[PDB]
């Protein structure tokens, strides 16, 4: 919500209360996504300030609150910072901003992380260029310069976060996107390449000094209607963890498609199909495997802008089998969301 | 404050600071509520969103942001979400939310959580329907329907939470409510019932499956006057602690007697006595034994709607012989409070 | 931002982003403010409440959010609240506040507290007197009860707080500052005394049970130009750490001199220089050595209120041999700052 407008600045305060349980057999820890409450809450404010009239600043800091941990010990399980950047923008020159923010790889992504609660499985947090990640620059050109309508470009240097854990570290690295959008259709690919940390090529899956990962979508928005597909490889950027052995590290060759029809309803009622399937290979002592392997059947209806409910239904084809012990069991989520 | 109202959304941002301190002879470790810094602050938003004449969503968040830590290794020492929850509401035939909320016990036991800083014993966090928990569903009724002046009535559903320790955790269960309330004079009844985890029955002390906590409530809250009384059992539901032993577990049975007085005068002050005795049951190695017996004497003076003032003298009767090692000290009180 | 401000109460919401990155050499482990993405956030509220023509009531709280924590393990690092506080200020009695605040040295060490992003020093967190500490009581006065232009003054207690690390602890105490503004210049001075706790007078380094700490400053802040100096000495109060032979402890005696000088340029630049040098004395088993010695080269550029960016160089003068480890390495910050 725009909560201040004068002068030339305008800050919105802005969050979200989701009232949230999944269901699954059991524990839900053969499961796609568990089971319990999963209630969480979110917090931030986005801001705007007028410079001059070709000149732009912003910022904008983001928090996720979890809201199924108890008053004690485990309070804090699951809150974090999600963005936190801030950037200038001019003109048609383009813009730029440092900070924590997506990963430029996520511009593909995006296109079908577009489901009521799951989807988007691809996009992992602190995973280089697929999903939010600290510490990265990031430049951005709208219609090519203000020259060419639909067509933008954005650079992205990734700084080195040397963690205390594999799965959150990464090295430096240099990525893209290319997108260019024309009455309802969409396109874009995204290319990103990064060194790995000394922590990283110690963990006993994964085998190389460099990772990468890129994605190419395909999309139609027009008229009510939803439709949008993605591919993508990885090479040494996927976690990964075998519950075996318990063994953690990075898959070594991924591939990605992802699928999404949805359509809206004036009534407010959004119908969602959707299919995932994430397979990788060469991966140590096991070789090929499905990491990820679903269909998807939810819908969403939205009272109005403010207030909405959704379910969620994973139809998950992941095997009992599965060599890395991937859940094989089904997950449905109910949610009921007020935002401002 | 209400911050934002346009387009039938109205957003609330509330939020407090409490200066805190208590006094407790010496260190304080063998008082009732300690010795040192207390202060701490909470920041809240609250939703109403218009969905038609009839229908209304709504969400609420509430933080408590403890002000008594260093910036070191213990910052976030006691930082908790308190409130996280998104419903509906219908017309007159009620409401329905879903997240972390007040347990439907509560209904009953706010009559008497009046003080200026303690009381409330019995409300407590995480201790199934008494008090806050999470992953609770309630549905709630005023005037029956809209056909009963004053008659109020409230089910809940408590969602089981297997968390890493017994005090905080809890099994699936089902409680209400209901409550009359006719020209300043309030009556409540509420009970619930659940089951424990596995955790839970592992402890030393507390024996059975089932947990149970009832109470009922009489207030009058007419003519700047407030007078009110609880009285309460439960089963396997009070968490207990031998300090001599480092044993924790439930207390088998409890009965607790809660009173209290108070007047708000028109200048501002609004003096405060009270009384509260909680008394456990074949607490296995003890038997009887008191773990909540004090009066109070305190006062809180109101400059606004947004700045006060306040005292609270706990006089302790608990002996210093009490078989579980509760404090036997006296404990003071006071604080500035800003709101907002 | 003043979001909102209605029958007498406002109330500001406050809080920034700042995009920032270190770059020193190598890990910068040996420099003075390490390498690598130092991103953070802030929010705040700060309000005011008109109880009457001469009286006002008011509360204040900040916490940082660290915004270069992955989303695991390590996403609470470092957040913490900085400020929480509320009081009463009535004509020109003065004003009393209680809660975790600034302590009252800091009215002197912020003159010279005025670099980019480096600078002030000798002003550590949970360090008596020398800067935010919790559970102080603080009367302010200004203008000496209104009879007396440019002279204030202040007297703070401090409670003891007896923490699990003897770094955040201290004992109680008293201490007071009072200053002097006329035309441009700005004098200061600050004295406080305090307590130490069993766990600080057990560390190896540091000897005694009192801890002093005092300073005096000098400022010039009119047209444009803004220059000011510090002098300090503390007894047993700076805390220090030997890397050797990892212990841990305070500084017997130390002498601390800051400068600093900056200009505004009209069209938004504002260059600083600075000089910072904090020596100890009689340390067990070292003597004599340096905490830090540097100086500062840097600049903000101010796009308006809301936005600026700056560079901050620390020309390191610690030599490599120094006997407690401290890092010797140069470090240069860059930052992009959005606040509201």
């Amino acid at each position: 919500a725009e909560i201040y407008n004068k002068d030339g600045n305008k800050v919105d305060l802005y969050g979200k209360a989701v009232g949230l349980h999944y269901f699954s057999k059991g524990n839900g820890e053969n499961s796609y996504g568990g089971n319990g409450d999963m209630t969480y809450a979110r917090l931030g404010f986005k801001g705007e300030t007028q410079i001059n009239s070709d000149l732009t600043g912003y910022g904008q800091w983001e928090y996720n609150f979890q809201g199924n941990n108890s008053e004690g010990a485990d309070a804090q399980t699951g809150n974090k910072t999600r963005l936190a950047f801030a950037g200038l923008k001019y003109a048609d020159v383009g813009s730029f901003d440092y900070g924590r923010n997506y990963g430029v790889v996520y511009d593909a992504l995006g296109y079908t992380d577009m489901l009521p609660e799951f989807g988007g499985d691809t996009a992992y947090s602190d995973d280089f260029f697929v999903g939010r990640v600290g510490g990265v620059a990031t430049y951005r050109n709208s219609n090519f310069f203000g020259l060419v309508d639909g067509l933008n470009f954005a650079v992205q240097y990734l700084g080195k976060n040397e963690r205390d854990t594999a799965r959150r570290s990464n090295g430096d690295g240099v990525g893209g996107s290319i997108s260019y959008e024309y009455e309802g259709f969409g396109i874009v690919g995204a290319y990103g390449a990064a060194d790995r940390t000394n922590l990283q090529e110690a963990q006993p899956l994964g085998n190389g000094k460099k990772a990468e990962q890129w994605a190419t979508g395909l999309k139609y928005d027009a008229n009510n209607i939803y439709l949008a597909a993605n591919y993508g490889e990885t090479r040494n950027a996927t976690p990964i963890t075998n519950k075996f052995t318990n063994t953690s590290g990075f898959a070594n060759k991924t591939q990605d498609v992802l699928l999404v029809a949805q359509y809206q309803f004036d009534f407010g009622l959004r119908p969602s199909i959707a299919y995932t399937k994430s397979k990788a290979k060469d991966v140590e002592g096991i070789g090929d495997v499905d990491l990820v392997n679903y269909f998807e059947v939810g819908a969403t209806y939205y009272f109005n802008k403010n207030m909405s409910t959704y379910v969620d239904y994973i139809i998950n084809q992941i095997d009992s089998d599965n060599k890395l012990g991937v859940g094989s069991d089904d997950t449905v989520a109910v949610g009921i969301v007020y935002q401002f």
